């Protein structure tokens, strides 16, 4: 009644199939079909974060496929060994198989799992594969995971780049089933800002309705981009870009004389949802610094915080595999000592700004502390 | 400089080496190091689910290594077909493996994606393993996921079960190396409530320190326990345990005076710390059922609340390898129908404690309301 017969091992793509949720996330709210895209999107982001792609145009087609055009490298093409067919179709039909393993071919990369668009390919009742490299163009077609043809050579070309072009399964997404522009346009958007000198190009078929986002102030700009509706109580954006011990730091940040927190973080270009080390030792320079400035300015002893966090790891470490939370411990001493240098500096160098926050900070503990009224 | 030669492949357990995030989690924080244990303890708890076990006992050694010993069926030994080894092995040292992948074993279990051992095995310096099932005692020995020997009898028994110890490879986990009392204790006196006639032993080997969790009241009793140190400010605990429709819905809440919402969210005994589609029913639920009752007793037109919604589903969807978040749709409208039913009727039958619950929820708008003080 339960012996070895009971134990079935789940093989190349079947694995996705059966357990989207693991690889794909939530099949029925739009989240996990939206990021089908963004797996795709971010293969192609990390070309262009290696310097070797410059335009990228998503494009949702009429009968509810989404295409992601690359000028970068293109998928190699050749006869993998081991595998015994071109490396192209490793990439589609194996898990855990890549070239963001080490740091050979992209130095620092959002990718690190060797899956994500294998599951893209799991997931899709089809899928259009088209490699522009080594002065051939290559193509292949799938259904459901599976190549129904070698990939071939089918015409030539100067050009180079990789587009994939998928029809999601049904048999898996459910009730939210068709592309929504603007979660596209938004994550898109913040690609701009955080990938400066490349052009996204967002295109709708259905409706005509097109964007082309390259904006060029980097986080700079991306966040007064964020602070355009509510208002900076102060006109000085702290900004810098470091690269010490191995690790890419960038932060940027404004108050505005809202309520809210807003600190957005992100590793390799993924975004953080859940914050980790970057985020921790964001907060704690932040109050390191502020309390020191406190101090000398003479004062005895969060709200309105806008700010953009990027950081550039060779071999990130996250919690999970949504890659929402990022562990890599060294990451938090690396934002902590760049921060606490720079803020410090920028606090000095612009007392203005610095008195009109910090006397936003005091307004709010005055105003909950005028809640003793009991 | 980048073509298929740069494309690596990933085989076995390697892949779990290599990206432990995906697997376990924070490999620093102790989180992921505690979750190994857990990972062993569900499938334990699985063959509780399924009626086969009734104890369970879990050891921390003096040596940094725990084991998990259970009186279920035991493993399967047998020869698999197509894998050529015993089915024990090809459960440690594959991922996607085992019986949770349809009914027949396990009508309901807390697994699903036939991985959690497999990365037990691989994030493990050492793993040893000791089958008691079909009449033999049977063993083997692993190094970082590797068997150094077949499976092999070793004695004769009439018991069943399955136990299990591992030492925690430190070339993975980091900072935090020693295991926590508490962190277990916690995680198994709450499964002693979810499983109501199951024993289960924590042993302390470090120093002597030992518990027996055999709690009888079930979900009823946690609430109890959860409210042992607040004040309930009622004295009846709505309580159900309904079947139907294919879904296990079971309910127990009470409200103490204090100010948080704790509100315990399981899917076969796993917990959701994000909740999903069973909190959503139960909110929903309440707010209908409590709005319906405030109309009726001429009201015109959260805070205090403990309450543990458990379910048991046959095929479960999280929302990501976690399991974190519940997607299951149909989930959601069976918590939904089966609370306003029966909470409808808790209300009817106990208008003491009703009036009570509508005072606390109708007090705390009053002080809100109350800064109107601008
Ligand atoms: N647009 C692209 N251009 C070049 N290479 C790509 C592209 N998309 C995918 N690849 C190759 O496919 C590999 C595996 O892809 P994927 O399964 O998404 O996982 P990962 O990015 O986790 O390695 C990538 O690491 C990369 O080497
Ligand atoms: N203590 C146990 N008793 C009986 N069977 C077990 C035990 N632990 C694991 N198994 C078997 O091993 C299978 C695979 O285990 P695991 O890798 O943890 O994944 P899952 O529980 O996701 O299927 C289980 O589904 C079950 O059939
Ligand atoms: F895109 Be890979 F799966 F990290
Ligand atoms: F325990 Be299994 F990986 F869901
Ligand atoms: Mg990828
Ligand atoms: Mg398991």
């Amino acid at each position: 009644s339960y012996d070895s017969s009971s134990i079935k091992v789940l093989k190349g793509l079947d694995a996705v199939r059966k357990r989207p949720g693991m690889y794909i996330g939530d099949t029925d709210d739009g989240t996990g079909l939206h990021h089908m895209v963004f797996e795709v999107v971010d293969n192609a982001i990390d070309e262009a974060l290696a310097g070797h792609c410059k335009e990228i145009i998503v494009t949702i087609h009429a009968d509810n496929s989404v295409s992601v055009q690359d000028d970068g490298r293109g998928i190699p093409t050749g006869i993998h060994p081991e595998e015994g067919v071109s490396a192209a179709e490793v990439i589609m039909t194996v898990l855990h198989a890549g070239g963001k393993f080490d740091d050979n071919s992209y130095k620092v990369s959002g990718g690190l799992h060797g899956v994500g668009v294998s599951v893209v390919n799991a997931l899709s009742q089809k899928l259009e594969l088209v490699i522009q490299r080594e002065g051939k163009i290559h193509r292949q077609i799938y259904e459901h995971g599976v190549p129904q043809a070698p990939l071939a050579v089918t015409g030539e070309t100067e050009k180079t780049g990789t587009m994939v072009r998928f029809w999601p399964s049904l048999e898996t997404f459910t009730n939210v089933t068709e592309f929504e522009y603007e979660i596209l346009a938004k994550r898109l958007r913040e690609l701009s800002f955080l990938n400066s000198g490349v052009s996204i190009r967002l295109r709708d078929k259905r409706d005509g309705k097109e964007d082309h986002f390259h904006y060029e102030g980097g986080i700079k700009a991306f966040v007064e981009y964020l602070n355009k509706n509510k208002t900076p109580i102060h006109p000085n954006i702290f900004y810098f870009s470091t690269e010490k011990d191995g690790i890419g730091v960038e932060v940027a940040l404004q108050w505005n004389d809202g309520f809210q927190e807003n600190i957005y973080c992100f590793t390799n270009n993924i975004p953080q949802r859940d914050g980790g080390t970057h985020l921790a030792g964001f907060r704690a320079a932040m109050t390191r610094t502020l309390n020191a400035y406190m101090d000398k300015e003479g004062y005895s002893k969060r709200e309105g915080l806008i700010a953009v966090v990027s950081v550039k790891v060779p071999d990130p470490k996250f919690s999970s595999q949504t890659k929402d939370k990022l562990v890599s411990s060294e990451v938090k001493s690396a934002v902590e000592q760049q921060m606490n240098e720079l803020l410090a500096e920028y606090l000095l160098e612009n007392p203005t700004d610095a008195k009109i926050v910090v006397g936003k900070i005091i307004d709010a503990a005055r105003a909950r502390e005028a809640a003793r009224r009991a």
